[PDB]
């Protein structure tokens, strides 16, 4: 077995085709299913896997009460093959209320953060063995991507943040080899606040589209040179911005090198990627809450901050149904690298009070060069009947 | 590992021997079992697998209400080893309310159709990665075989239909190589309406026996030349016809090249195959509803439209118990290709109103050259006790 | 991989050491567990597997009512690794209300009998594919060993019976190669009635100790020459007889070549094997019902019909707890062949009326050349609490 | 595959990082989970596994009543991959109310003790086959380590004890090769009473830190020469003693070669290991009951009986939550041997009377040479809600 290099061109993409759906919440009304949140997908050279942060409990279970909370000692990283719902046979690969995983061609790396908010620990687990660990450096919720990291040759990059979420924080890029931290780079550039990055290989390096909880609804970009460990950062230029909350499509604006100072203070994990000067992106349909999910291409949106020209829109989750985090993963093919994405479908507290729990299911789409129709693939659970 | 060619003679067949039974519904009264329909079987070079379209729910579950419906966003293709019932550990391999799967000797191909009725998407997934996709062409429920496809050398064929079910529709044969659609052929011949084909390798090509919802109770045949992509079609000549509804065995008639215009408008998935001039077939026992299942050979039934001479009848499901879809799969042996079949055993709405759900179990028989007795292997669940 | 020959000497045996216990019934009071009976054990070159005839239902399930019945269309052969209880993920390898399985070094063979009592079908499944089948020859419950068969070189033997149980029947020995019946030998010798044989390799051939429902409480022996397919039969000489019902140890008698005409009409599956002129055997402790299980060696018991000299007695199940069928399996070691056995622990109807079901758990002991203590390992479920 | 030698240096350790947590009890309030106690961890060259002594029942199950008892015929050794909770699919690898397991690089060895208290049997199972067994020698609860054994070259050592727990007993060290007992050494040295040893490879030999139920709260040490089978024993010198009950840190004393005669009569399984003249150890936080768990290094604590200078303290379980047994396991790396430990988190009777059962979950930490923060990772189940 060989290290991955991702040294192939991105595949031609006219849009996205359905790929997987787990129906986790619907099953949990008649079965023993983990309570989860912050899920993601990542693939080794053979199969794809779905991950999520468990809440140390099943859904039909007294311990699912108050699982809206984000950090407990009971949260672990769950790992299953894509399409296998999180049942009692699921392997808990580490302790974590924030995590990232990736496969370098030979083995899995998991970055797992747990412990106290003001003094958390990141554990680096490679090939099933703990290789390294680092303590929180700003003493304020050390946290990482909640989606897959990227390994090129033998070196994996992962973006971690520590500090005030709605303000100035310390973001670092770690370079990890067989689980060992071999270098640490500070975030550099014009992206001020960066969190929950959705990274993807863009040979010779790594590109990430992130979440800005501070001063903007246009997403930060972080480019990682995996050889000299240099970092450049900016924002997705597209005048159609990708975060939530945001202004409506008439009033919204963006900049290539600065936050847009529109609907700052909040945000959501999301993704985008470049196709020449165009950008492919997803986002919630509703501008203020996490309802619906839509995907489209913005013509010149990767370079033109005034471009509002979208095309190839697809509705993934219709506007009336709940969405959540979303993120990108990459799949190596015969001759090109495809881009896929997952959407977290959050149900429960606080927005829905019929139940006491908070959990999610997922839906997964993959890039295609063929043709496709329309549809909507929501969570589909009836919370009024789950009593 | 090598591509399959199926370049062996069909095995001598005196009838069929019991092979597998899952008891899915009986278990679901005391366990967490998927609600399913439209199941089928297919084998890689080593093991056999059972597939079905899940309904995104278990049986003992509030979400099993109204699962008589055929297309929802929650339906996925379930895949287990043959004999393993669909429990919560079952892998959902794709999103689908219509599907087909086959193994070419190296990896699995899944054809998965989901989305809106008037604008559905077929996803082509090979070796766990999405390779291609195509949109509905007639904007009227793009749909496929609900049983295994067939791969010869590296090329898999699958029959898809789009358009009016009880009338004129557009049926195409797709040629797929490592998940990529390499050619598309239009249905040609005297079979007017063709749906839910049961295909089997008949080297050098592929043969299918299908369902005619339009003008006939004799089953359409489709012959696929896998090299030049040419298509010839006709009907099973046998005066004992294989569809449901149908006329009684005295009044029924058939033609080799035309629908019999008897009990048109309805139908059911089924199968048949040729043994020289004879045809081996199965069908429901009751002429008007899906009750019972019987298998027999019609002497000269593959070529004589007037032949009503059956022999080697076996009762698979006695006349008083519910059956459903059935289909063929092929198993490569040491020196010959065997033919096997599955029978869907449907329970629930609308015909049985004691419950609110609709699901099935299955029973599987394989061709034999030995001897066999008699029996009946129904679903066996007591719906009156499942409250 | 190579065919097994079992061409090693039997290991030195001073008794038996605990090996595995599944606690199936205790678990079923708080989990989804198959209802089973007639279990057995068999090992491929790497691991050991436990088999049983399922009743097409779990225990906590309305369909477990009246599972005292022996033959239904819903019974299947369950197969798990030894120590894994029969949960919903268990593979049902075939349809069967009577079965036998063995591994020849390359793949598994399963002999599976199902269908009507007066017209049953034996299915021969090798390496996951149906290879052969045979119909009942006496039209009276074709039935087989309910324990492992034995393969030497490439040839597996299995003993099947058809006809009146409490009288004259037709017993045949089948020789099976890669699932194909290559020869059939009629039972020959002085063993008149032979059923539910417990066979074990005794190179160059196969030896079986069986159950006589007709005229005796001393167990029949069947020796199978695997090359010329010749059969010799007799009885276990030991004056301490191995069947149930039987006379007390003072009044019991035996013969090497004839049934003892004591407590004829009934019986139970069991086992014994030779150690020079000595016999190692197990049997129920109670003489009339299936209570307790004990193992011992009878000095000269393999050749002396008057020998009542036992030694190395071990209690496996104390006299007050329920036992059932038991049987032998063989495990190839570095330089010798060990002998092990399982005991079925039956609970439920008809003897226990607190519940409506009938099922079993198992306990497994293996031959040892070391030392051992005492104990008792019953089923341990409290049926009064399972309501 | 090759035998393990553990011929690498111990890894540099600044403390311990979180590694795994199973949340077994929280899940059992909404799922079918084994009742267990006395768990441990052990790793083959590829993955780590979690073991425990099952009680032959699940938690939500009438048979979990009175599972505070230590020895029943229903207790079996459960084995799962680390992180997979003990669900109904868990393999019961042997019968045991006391056990030890280890992997020599080629296969697993399990030492399994069951049977009567005054006449128990140890079964030695290697590569899935029973190879040897030995009877109790002092006729008073033959018992072993309840954590992993250690194999160097092809030879595994395991420490077993038989006799009065709160007094003089007979402790032997067994040397096992491919499951066969090849030598037996009597405990020799100044450690009088030795039980439940936590052993770890310290090339060229094996070192164990044990529990003294007799005359001391300082832990016995046993050094095993794996070539000449010689045994030296002593006590952990550290003036901060590792057992429970114990005196407070001001009043406690220790000796290198004698029990401290403080809080004799009781004790708990635990661990420690040497780092030059320093000792790394864990222990309960509360001096008298099994509440809390803390880890630290005692400067010169491996050689100085008066040293009370601790540093690098970490709280594993805060002082108000229940702990239990703990033990060490070793993980071979690229160039060094790491040391990890597990902590049993006991819930239920007798200390907690809201429920009738007694069970545990676990938490696992691994040695690290990086940095870490703080936290507390208790069991987290709410027993008041589990009714
Ligand atoms: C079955 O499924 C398939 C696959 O899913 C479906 O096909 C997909 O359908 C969707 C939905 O329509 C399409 O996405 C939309 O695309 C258009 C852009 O494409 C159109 O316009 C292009 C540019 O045209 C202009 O220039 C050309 C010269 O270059 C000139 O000729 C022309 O007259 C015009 O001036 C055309 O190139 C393009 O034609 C091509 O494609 C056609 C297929 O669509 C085909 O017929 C042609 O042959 C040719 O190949 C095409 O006409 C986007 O406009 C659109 O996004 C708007 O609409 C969505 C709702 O769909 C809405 O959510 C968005 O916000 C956005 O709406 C804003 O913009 C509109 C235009 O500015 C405006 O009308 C709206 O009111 C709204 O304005 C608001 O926002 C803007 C900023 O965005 C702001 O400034 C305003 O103030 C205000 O706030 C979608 O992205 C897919 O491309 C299409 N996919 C494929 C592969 O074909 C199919 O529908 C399904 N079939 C059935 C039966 O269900
Ligand atoms: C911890 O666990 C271990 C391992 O499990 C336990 O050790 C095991 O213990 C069991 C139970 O005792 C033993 O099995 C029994 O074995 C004896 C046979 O062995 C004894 O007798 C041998 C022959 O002695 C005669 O000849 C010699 C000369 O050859 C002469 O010296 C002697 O005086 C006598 O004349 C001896 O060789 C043998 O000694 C050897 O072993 C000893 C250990 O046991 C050891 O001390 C010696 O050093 C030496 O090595 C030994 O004394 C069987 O008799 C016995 O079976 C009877 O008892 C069981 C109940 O245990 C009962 O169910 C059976 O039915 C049977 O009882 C019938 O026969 C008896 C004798 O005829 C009679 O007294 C009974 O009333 C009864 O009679 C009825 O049946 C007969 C037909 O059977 C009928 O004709 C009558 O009319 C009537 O109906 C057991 O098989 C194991 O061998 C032993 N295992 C080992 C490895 O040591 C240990 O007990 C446990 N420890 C603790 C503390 O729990
Ligand atoms: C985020 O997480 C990280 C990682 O977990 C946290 O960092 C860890 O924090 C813990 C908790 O403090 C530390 O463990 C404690 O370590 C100290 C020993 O280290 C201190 O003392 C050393 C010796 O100092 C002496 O000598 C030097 C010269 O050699 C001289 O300069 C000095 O003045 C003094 O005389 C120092 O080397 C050491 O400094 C080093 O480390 C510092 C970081 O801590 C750093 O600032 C320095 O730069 C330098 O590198 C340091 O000052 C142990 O004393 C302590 O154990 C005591 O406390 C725990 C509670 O924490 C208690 O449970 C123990 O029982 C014990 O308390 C007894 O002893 C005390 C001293 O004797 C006494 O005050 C207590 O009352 C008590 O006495 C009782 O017991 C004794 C016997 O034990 C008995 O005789 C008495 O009668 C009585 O019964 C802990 O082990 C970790 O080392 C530290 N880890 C790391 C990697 O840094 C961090 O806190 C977290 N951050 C946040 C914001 O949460
Ligand atoms: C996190 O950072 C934000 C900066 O965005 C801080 O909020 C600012 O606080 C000052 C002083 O109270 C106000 O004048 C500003 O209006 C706030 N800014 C915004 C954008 O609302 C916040 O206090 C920081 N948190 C901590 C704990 O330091
Ligand atoms: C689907 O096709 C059928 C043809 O079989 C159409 O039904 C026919 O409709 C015409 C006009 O209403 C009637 O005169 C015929 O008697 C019908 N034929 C039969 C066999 O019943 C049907 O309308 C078509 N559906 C659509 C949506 O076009
Ligand atoms: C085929 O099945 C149908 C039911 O689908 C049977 O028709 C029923 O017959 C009984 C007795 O004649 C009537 O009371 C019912 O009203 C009928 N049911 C329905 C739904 O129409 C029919 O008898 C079966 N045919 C054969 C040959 O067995
Ligand atoms: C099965 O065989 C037994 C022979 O063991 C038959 O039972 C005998 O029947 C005759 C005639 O009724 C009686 O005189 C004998 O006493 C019976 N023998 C015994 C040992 O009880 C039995 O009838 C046979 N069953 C069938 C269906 O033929
Ligand atoms: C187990 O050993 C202990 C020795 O520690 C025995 O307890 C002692 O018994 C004597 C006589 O009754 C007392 O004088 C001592 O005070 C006891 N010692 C302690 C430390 O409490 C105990 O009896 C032994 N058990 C058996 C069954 O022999
Ligand atoms: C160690 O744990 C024990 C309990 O095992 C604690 O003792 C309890 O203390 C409270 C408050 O002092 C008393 O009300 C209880 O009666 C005690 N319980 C028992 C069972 O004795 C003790 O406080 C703990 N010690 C430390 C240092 O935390
Ligand atoms: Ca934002
Ligand atoms: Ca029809
Ligand atoms: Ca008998
Ligand atoms: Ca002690």
């Amino acid at each position: 077995a060989e290290y991955r290099n991702w040294s192939k061109p991105q595949c031609g993409i006219t849009g996205f085709a359905p790929f997987s759906k787990d129906n986790s919440i619907r099953l949990s009304a008649g079965g023993d299913i983990w309570v989860t949140r912050e899920p993601y997908v990542s693939c080794d050279p053979d199969k794809c896997y779905q991950f999520a942060l468990g809440q140390g409990t099943t859904l039909n279970n007294v311990h699912s009460n108050n699982t809206v909370r984000d950090r407990t000692p009971y949260r672990t990283l769950l790992m299953n093959e894509l399409g296998v719902p999180f049942h009692l046979g699921t392997k808990q690969v580490c302790i974590a209320w924030s995590s990232s995983s990736c496969h370098d061609g030979k083995a899995w790396l998991h970055v797992c953060i747990t412990g106290d908010d003001k003094n958390a620990t990141a554990s680096f687990i490679y090939n099933g063995r703990l290789i390294d660990s680092v303590v929180s450096w700003s003493k304020d919720i050390l946290r990482t991507q909640e989606s897959e990291c990227v390994c090129i040759n033998g070196t994996c990059t992962v973006v971690m943040t520590d500090g005030n979420a709605t303000g100035k924080a310390d973001t670092k890029i770690l370079f990890i080899e067989e689980g060992k931290i071999v270098h640490t780079s500070k975030l550099s550039g014009s992206a001020q606040h960066v969190e929950e990055c959705s990274c993807y290989p863009r040979y010779p390096g790594v590109r990430c589209v992130c979440r800005d909880n501070w001063k903007g609804s246009n997403r930060p970009i972080v480019d990682i040179n995996i050889k000299d460990h240099s970092i450049v950062s900016s924002y997705v230029c597209s005048g159609l911005v990708g975060d939530t909350p945001r202004k409506n499509d008439s009033s919204s604006s963006s900049h290539c090198l600065n936050p847009n100072n529109e609907e700052g203070g909040h945000g959501v994990k999301g993704w985008a990627f470049d196709d020449g000067n165009d950008v492919w992106m997803g986002r919630t349909i509703n501008e203020t809450s996490r309802l619906g999910y839509e995907t489209f291409k913005v013509v010149e949106g990767w370079s033109n901050p005034k471009s509002k020209l979208q095309i190839n829109r697809q509705v993934i989750v219709d506007r009336g149904d709940r969405s959540g985090y979303s993120g990108i993963f990459s799949v190596e093919g015969k001759s090109c690298i495809n881009r896929c994405f997952y959407v977290e479908l959050i149900r429960g507290r606080k927005e829905e009070t019929e139940v006491l729990w908070t959990s999610n299911s997922i839906v997964v789409f993959c890039g295609t060069s063929g043709t496709y129709g329309t549809g909507s693939w929501p969570d589909g659970a009836d919370l009024n009947l789950m009593h």
